[PDB]
């Protein structure tokens, strides 16, 4: 089996902030969850980062911390709230950081953006996002190639779905993007009856389509489930679900 | 389950002119099918459109009218046969007209597109074509998107075969034309051993592929058979075919 | 069912040198394959290019040699080394030569090809392989788009992984390219755990979409495994997977 994470915002935001995050690392261990997910907007909430760090601690579970923040701000630098983020997301137990790209500038200062990364201890993940600054393949291959050349720790987190927000062909990205891929977001899109664009669990075509689009990649990356996990027995559910995913390869 | 309309051109030209449209309304109709598509070029001579109607009606069904008619000419201007050909639909109790592009001139007079159109009561649907003036994405793009510009009654009908002729990818076609789809017309293709390409029935493989392609389109988007129905049962046939297209998608 | 080729290269190309080609004969035929792609650089010595052919005959075998040949030389000249090519693939009871394209030079000489070509019984294929000047699609679409015009009775065999290396998709080169392909080599693409692209075995999902890919070429194309194919038991390995290939189609 290959390495399958669950992104705790596929249990929705409502439920997730009631509940807590910590209360579902117990039901991906028990599903047979490598990795969790982790999302800063769903703290009610100021968290026990202390209890939640002994959580993942306990379950033996990767973390990721995926932020809303943009990396790059319209004025061409850094996001001030990098490093804030990162300490956050150290002192809640991650192992990797996931933000978007925002606005790449002709010129990145990917030295400093280094810098900021070696004074923590996570891996920095970029993924695609919904946005054309974040979200379309030639100005994240620019990055990845870049990001590279200098030797950063960071990779990209191919998110499948949010290519069509900007009409980008997975297949291309994939082709394109896909030897400097560490971990990818599942997820199925259609458009809705109203022409809006909205996530959904895969079928068992997009399952065999994700398997092709995974041979872009190196062999065995980490997949996580981003998409809706809704249901009267999430445990059930949730381990059908990953077992799905962690089934896809040669 | 989602409509489903029947092309008649998919019982055999000769077949067709033969026993006449009209004949295979009761067909569709006890076979499931929630529109039929008539096809201008199989009226053997002009047909009773009252008697027409009448049976369209009786059966329950919509009906879409389809002409090969390419809507700009060679010379920048609208095709005459426009108006007449609007009527003619409209008098056999069509809701929708269906046309090919014609050549996209650099400044389409798409004021007087519309003020044609505002005098009759069907909506106009644009079917990429095989050719390269109606077949490729890129004008087809440029077409719809100033369509909507304009606020035009129209849309597109997605003949997922017909840019196989063009060499073009229906997934990117797709991804670049989705939000633009009303229609679907539904034909698998292969390279004869002649090297010739031909519309065939589907696979259980195309019928993967083509859930997949819908998810591009509005859900729920009408479609249409447009391929071979041949066989000493057309009912049985015709029951089966529309099935397994009814609940593609889900 | 449509026919299948095995390149013997999926056996692994220490263990083809060794036993020699002309071993692998029998179990093609009773494997149920229609034809033997032979490789020029699987000749561990001077092939016994008579008893190859008798072999080839005797197991009811057709035959295409695999030359890793380039047909332009960076010069613009035609290979020198295509007549002697033809014929050592003659002399190995080939209906077909396969090569590489080249660097594609402005302007070919494609008639006196096309005379060189007439003399012989055997078809010409030109290969995508992992090269710029031989794995594009642009320049492979301007070559035999050239071809056509001449009116030369040559062909395309399309390899659906090489595609992989040059990053062009498969798909694109399909639609671009499928009028031309007499011949398909199939094998599927990963990257490895180390960013390797490696060529492998195919999933079920493989074979579906190469199911999808065929309908680009003339229907009953023969198609080839060209992947690895280990296991102590090579008879029901290769029947499984030439049924598997051989199945692949309209209904
Ligand atoms: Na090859």
């Amino acid at each position: 089996l290959h390495p399958v994470s669950i992104s705790l915002s596929s249990y929705g935001a409502d439920l997730v902030r009631s509940r807590g995050q910590a209360s579902f690392l117990p039901l991906l261990a028990m599903a047979g969850a490598q990795r969790v997910e982790l999302r800063e907007e769903l703290f009610a909430g100021p968290p026990d980062t202390e209890a939640l760090t002994a959580a993942i601690q306990l379950q033996g579970l990767e973390c990721v911390f995926s932020s809303p923040l943009e990396l790059w701000r319209e004025d061409g630098q850094l996001n001030p709230e990098l490093e804030p983020t990162l300490r956050r997301a150290e002192a809640c137990g991650a192992g990797w950081l996931k933000v978007s790209l925002g606005l790449l500038p002709e010129q990145p200062d990917l030295a400093a953006l280094g810098r900021r990364l070696a004074r923590h201890g996570l891996q920095l993940l970029v993924e695609n996002d919904q946005t054309p600054q974040g979200g379309r393949i030639e100005v994240l291959e620019r990055f990845f190639r870049l990001a590279e050349r200098q030797q950063l720790d960071l990779a990209m987190t191919f998110d499948i779905g949010n290519w069509r927000w900007q009409e980008q062909a997975a297949d291309e990205a994939a082709l394109r993007l896909g030897r400097y891929v560490g971990y990818v977001h599942c997820k199925a899109v259609i458009r809705n009856r109203d022409g809006k664009l909205v996530a959904v669990p895969p079928s068992a075509a997009d399952l065999q389509y994700w398997q092709r689009l995974l041979q872009h990649f190196p062999e065995g990356v980490a997949r996580a489930i981003e998409y809706p996990l809704q249901g009267d027995d999430l445990l059930s559910l949730s381990r059908r679900h990953i077992a799905a995913l962690a089934r896809l390869g040669q």
